[PDB]
């Protein structure tokens, strides 16, 4: 390869040099898995560090139990009431988890964080069956036991139409079998692990008049429930014989050209049509409007087996995240494992070595990877509602009042305003006919995903400062497409301004309206006359727009920070293979040693830039990327930014301002940083030379440097 790291990686993963081009892709898939795990673990750790204002793995809970002074610091931390924001990770059925389970979850999180950012061995994740000690498997087992009882209870729904037909098709069979194979088909892909193309085979059978009588226009009413059911019968048919299917495998594997395969595919299909065409017709003739409605009325006319230890860790991680990041994580993992399966199959078919080193052998094999892939597919398909609990809603009300104005003042005044705004009366009841605000809050901010995101990632004390700089708000609104902006302007217009069709005028008016929003306006909302409905619609639009504007900024800054976290993780990984270590100087870590070691047009640029770097600046950059200090310290620097066009500029301006005020720069080694600081001061926007300088430890790969140092190439 160009990086000349093929040999090192193959020695590190297989044992010898390989003269082909199939193994490098496999090890790249492995590295991708590690990278995404590192990103998400970093995000989770920051979330925990932010929600609660404040770990040796080998500390069994019994050993730490005897210690007095050390243990008391953990008792009050676990006692904090803000742990309810994380839904089911710490609280179960309005009751706190036992101490030894929270200890297990926290210690596992710390161990994974230590493993990814690279005491634990380098092979911790790939062999957990022998390293995870006692009382730490029990926590994961209990978590999965809960979720598997829940999923077994709730599975028998949402498809109680075809299942009744499937049971009716096979009367001489146990009820488990009908449910089993049906469940084995759509949740976890048991259709994938065959060499045939049933979807292609379905079309070939449709070319025959035996079962093509269903191509009517009226058949368009039901499509998904039709094609899916034939696939179920076909895959059972191949499994039912296991000899004709085996013979078909041999016949297909012995084919000479594609013409023979097409003839074989045609010949196989025509046998199927004359075999069970009557069964297909009878199954397909039982579906209509009447049967679907009747079957749905009677939806009440086991699945727990246990999962691997690698996947239980994934579920524990899932317990501390939200829907979008859950989908991203699981999608990446599933794609990577599918690629690994395909590459192993290709390698085996070419008569080449496929065994790993003994350390990776117990995990990275065909059967284990297939099992992990199907279990990850199962983990993905759990319907999650993320409802805001029932006892956590008080804290959520307090924070919601904190965001819509009324920030940074003691809780006594909050209690006063809570009592005066929403009445209680006597005996802790609710005054009937005098509660129009509580329902509005509970329906628009308490039950909103953006509110949960802001609470988890931002301090509700100082969140209002994001929407006080006009340029930031204007850029954020400019991001939104035109139709939504027009709709919001139409709804949130008011009565004192004329209609306008220009995008810029709409952005200006919406920015003005968003600038001054407070809970005092919401103190007279209609309770339980189209004027009331219009006012309610306007208020809903305002409260949605406000939270959207904050949430977009927070999410995008987190995205950029993760993009840099990946680069540090890769640098740390590649520093080990080359045999070069990163030294220290005055307690400061020199991250520029790898690029200097590999160096000793692009050459001229890198050589010139290597003399234009401060070690203190690079170390502070590493700290900022690690702790996500941009999101935490965005309430002291966002009030002085001039003009924006992309989130890259905002991120780097914040970083440069933190470095400037915190005085994390050394003019003694070089007096040249002064010009960058002066430019930052007198233009109120980031200096491209400075970002080109402190991102120097990425010198050994040029495309990554270009992507992380040029604004136009960052998005593309």
């Amino acid at each position: 390869d160009l990086l000349c790291l093929k040999d090192k990686l193959e020695m590190h993963y297989f044992g010898k040099t390989f003269d082909d081009n199939i193994h490098i892709q496999l090890i790249y898939q492995i590295l991708d898995i590690e990278k995404i795990l590192a990103v998400h673990v970093n995000n989770i750790v920051f979330t925990l560090d932010n929600v609660l204002h404040p770990w040796r793995i080998n500390l069994d809970y019994q050993t730490l139990r005897g210690q007095t002074n050390k243990y008391d610091r953990f008792k009050n931390y676990i006692k904090r009431k803000e742990l309810l924001y994380f839904g089911e990770a710490f609280y179960h059925e309005n009751e706190r988890r036992y101490e030894e389970d929270i200890f297990a979850i926290l210690t596992l999180l710390s161990a994974l964080a230590q493993f990814c950012f690279a005491h634990v061995n380098s092979f911790w994740l790939y062999q957990l069956e022998d390293q995870l000690s006692d009382e730490f498997k029990e926590t994961l087992s209990i978590l999965w036991e809960e979720v598997t009882e829940r999923i077994d209870s709730e599975f028998l729904k949402t498809n109680t139409v075809n299942l009744h037909i499937l049971c009716h098709v096979f009367p001489k069979e146990s009820k488990e079998t009908i449910v089993r194979a049906y469940y084995e088909f759509l949740i976890k892909k048991s259709f994938k692990n065959m060499g045939f193309s049933i979807k292609k085979l379905r079309e070939i059978m449709l070319e025959q008049s035996d079962l093509k009588s269903f191509k009517e226009d009226k058949y368009n009413s039901v499509r998904a429930k039709l094609y899916k059911l034939f696939d179920f019968i076909i895959t059972y048919y191949y499994d039912h014989h296991a000899f004709e299917k085996e013979a078909l495998v041999s016949s297909l594997r012995s084919s000479l050209t594609e013409e023979n395969k097409e003839e074989i595919y045609i010949k196989t299909a025509r046998t199927l049509a004359s075999a069970l065409g009557a069964d297909f017709k009878k199954a397909a003739a039982d579906v209509n409007a009447k049967n679907i409605r009747d079957y749905q009325k009677k939806a009440n006319d086991i699945g727990n087996t246990g999962i691997g230890y690698f996947s239980e860790l994934i579920y524990m991680l899932t317990l501390l995240l939200d829907g979008k990041e859950i989908n991203d994580l699981l999608t990446t993992l599933i794609n990577k494992f599918d690629n690994i399966i395909s590459f192993i199959d290709i390698l085996k078919k070419l008569n080449l070595e496929f065994k790993f080193k003994p350390e990776y052998a117990d995990f990275f094999n065909m059967t284990n990877c297939r099992y992990t892939l199907e279990e990850l597919r199962v983990i993905n398909s759990i319907a999650r509602m993320q409802k805001p609990s029932a006892d956590a809603r008080k804290i959520m009300y307090r924070d919601a009042l904190r965001i819509l104005g009324m920030d940074n003042r003691p809780d006594e005044e909050i209690d006063r305003e809570l009592e005066r705004t929403m009445p209680v009366g006597a005996d802790g009841k609710f005054i009937k006919g005098k509660q129009g605000f509580r329902n509005f809050i509970a329906s628009n901010v308490i039950e909103s995903s953006r509110f949960h995101y802001l609470v988890r990632y931002n301090n509700p004390h100082k969140t209002r400062t994001l929407v006080k700089n006009p340029n930031v708000v204007k850029f954020v609104l400019e991001g939104i497409p035109e139709t939504q902006i027009k709709r919001y302007f139409d709804v949130c217009k008011g009565q004192e301004i004329p209609p306008t069709s220009d995008k810029s005028a709409q952005i200006d008016v919406l920015a003005r309206i968003i600038s001054s929003v407070d809970y005092k306006i919401f103190e007279d909302v209609p309770q339980s006359n189209f004027s009331d409905a219009l006012k309610k619609q306007r208020y809903q639009a305002i409260v949605s727009l406000y939270l959207t504007v904050m949430y977009l900024i927070t999410k995008n800054l987190v995205y950029v920070n993760s993009r840099y976290v990946i680069a540090f993780h890769c640098l740390e990984r590649d520093a080990f293979l080359h045999g070069v270590t990163l030294p220290k100087m005055n307690k400061k870590i020199v991250y520029s040693q790898l690029t200097t070691h590999l160096l000793t047009k692009w050459y001229v640029l890198v050589k010139n830039n290597l003399q234009n770097s401060d070690i203190t600046a690079v170390s502070s950059f590493a700290n900022i990327v690690a702790a996500i200090s941009v999101v935490r310290n965005s309430n002291e620097y966002i009030s002085g930014i001039g003009e924006l066009h992309s989130y890259f500029e905002l991120y780097h301006y914040l970083v440069q301002s933190m470095i400037a005020k915190n005085n994390w720069y050394d003019t003694s080694h070089q007096p040249k940083t002064a010009e960058y600081l002066n430019n930052l001061k007198k233009h109120h926007t980031y200096c491209k030379d400075f970002v080109k300088a402190y991102c120097i430890p990425f010198g050994y790969v040029v495309p990554r440097y270009k992507n992380l140092t040029i604004n136009e190439l960052f998005d593309r």
